[PDB]
């Protein structure tokens, strides 16, 4: 794909909602075709379904798969092969193996484990990466932790060290940055905070959850 | 050693002091038994008999050693043949072959140097590590520097840094995680503040350096 | 050189203006000669004839060099063949390969770039390298921002996560630590701040653009 000239608005959007797939494009700069969080397990064969009938700009959309070495991924990888999608975006990205076993599809490597952040260097290397991004609920749940965030809001600072760290790393093999997404969705002004800073350290993406967050995203990364 | 399984207070009791081993004991989840700082250069060989002929219960005893390469270091293995405990601390841990060094003992390498910050992710990943430290004085001082915390007493950078990625490579790998020292004991507040703020980032431990540390760090780790 | 018997104080002199290279020895512990950006495209010939005919003390004097790989970094050796120096400064140092490719001189490697950041340890240890810098406007430059201090003046997170990066680079190699530029020169308080931090750190050295700098440098190194 040509990512770097699509915007910083990138969207997630279940894939067990196919009504809602054209207003999410339309939103969105990017859109991403969600198969792991925002459906449930029940409903994932119906997402797969949903993901060959009815189908968005491949130019545009990128399909978040399930992870490394589960059945789901390989229930997922069987969908996708049903469309004209080149790109997936893996969950609990832990190793460079995990990210060549995609090829030939290209990959944003989403870090959100400890073993992930450290092996960042080697994940952005891989060959079919072209974008990493990092997830600051999932790192804190798989460390063993209860919250992402100290009370007056601001990241922990091991989060903020994996922020950091998924920047460096993919910027140093020249893959698209993502920065993580603003779980608070009505906290604008939290957002936007973000996104501005974002910015101006070099992330390429603000990776958002609800339609609403993507102007604020738009406009921080305008200059 | 069933370690997890144990609390997540930790205290450091020097090894010279056996009249002091029961009340550490009934105070700690785990007692540190020190052979290194906490004991003076004369009193070494008098902690190494007191280990030998006043045991604690090897299930909730890990004793510190010396440094890798030092002559202490090998008097206190001789002394440790004695004893029934199977798990030891490495200060100034710097590489994986200071803890391969070690086996067949359990390891909890604290790091607390550069050169240990730069290969934690080696450490960490060693056969006989259980666990991962680190130690913010130490570090400043073999740095060059001499303040590990700023006027507002929080921690300067590299602390800061070094602690997210001890945290980060003890997770990757499976292994204990635990924070370091509040230095001011009767900084109660700023233990509170320390201790809350690892249990939730998934810090496993907060070692304490007397007992009235052991209270507030268990509170802290509650839910 | 005994770079570490030299004070704390180093300043950049565009190579350039000779007629200033005497000020700049007096005014500092050890001066860097620049043939990189403090000279514009057009004057780096003369530059190179005036390092040549306007020597400094070599045991107090390094010389900024150009980047790996580009033309004028040739031409620049070339010059410095006619000189007693002996110690090089090269910018954007991204790999071991292109600190040992400047050997038999000493190096310090200025780590500007995520690539250098994440080659950090590769490149401390690399057998030319006597120390490591960092600096924060070419990083956030390369990685794609805008701005390396947020609007309250510290420094954004992935400056402050590259700082702790180099000094612990270069501390676990034994290599000088020099701590980055404080660009508003006119902001002592700003200066006066960030170098005690650096001196309490371990930092060797914070590096000048201005001779007003050096007093403030001096004494915030003092103890």
């Amino acid at each position: 794909m040509n990512l770097r000239a699509a915007g910083p608005g990138w969207l997630f959007c279940p894939a067990d909602a196919p009504e809602a797939f054209a207003a999410a494009a339309a939103a969105a700069d990017v859109v991403i075709l969600d198969l792991e969080d925002g459906v449930a397990a029940a409903q994932k064969p119906a997402a797969r379904n949903a993901l060959r009938d009815t189908p968005l700009d491949p130019e545009r959309t990128v399909v978040r798969i399930n992870a490394g070495g589960t059945a789901d991924q390989a229930r997922d990888l069987e969908a996708l092969a049903g469309t004209a999608y080149t790109t997936v975006m893996l969950p609990k990205a832990e190793s460079a193996a995990q990210v060549i076993e995609l090829a030939p599809r290209d990959v944003i490597a989403l870090v959100e484990t400890a073993r992930g952040a450290v092996c960042a260097a080697e994940i952005a290397a891989a060959d079919p990466t072209v974008g990493m991004m990092w997830g600051a609920e999932d790192l804190i749940a798989t460390l063993g932790g209860s919250s992402s965030r100290r009370a007056d809001g601001a990241y922990r600072d091991v989060a903020r060290h994996v922020r950091s760290t998924i920047l460096l790393a993919a910027s140093a093999f020249g893959r698209l940055a993502l920065d993580a997404v603003h779980l608070d969705i009505l906290d604008v002004e939290g957002l936007q905070e973000e996104a501005r800073d974002a910015a101006a350290v070099g992330f390429d993406v603000t990776v958002c959850i609800h339609p609403s967050q993507i102007p604020v995203v738009r406009k921080a990364y305008a200059a």
